[PDB]
DNA sequence: TGGCATAGATATCGCACGTCTATTATCCTCAGCGCAATCAGCTGTGACTACCT
């Protein structure tokens, strides 16, 4: 099932990339939730907003 | 005959409009101290009586 999910459809939609930890979009986390550049810098693309683990 | 503009048809993302339980220091109460005019006992003074001369 992981093999089969990961990153399968591919979406693209502003909305589909919040509230999903695979995406986890920079501008879709929490007052207290925060990204870490080091680790992450650009995996993907959605409507110019960018794609961090 | 064929290139593609121009609007019909349709969602689509952003801005704005509703709730919800807590990223962190209160409000009264009783016991413990204090302050100011009586009242009573320690100590001083006079009245009464013992003892050395």
């Amino acid at each position: 099932f992981q093999a089969k999910h990961m990153d399968q459809p591919l979406p693209t939609a502003i909305g589909l990339y919040k509230n999903h930890p695979l995406y986890a979009l920079k501008r879709h986390l929490l007052k207290y939730e925060a990204i870490y550049p080091e680790t992450a810098a650009i995996l993907g693309y959605c409507r110019g907003e960018a794609v961090y683990s």
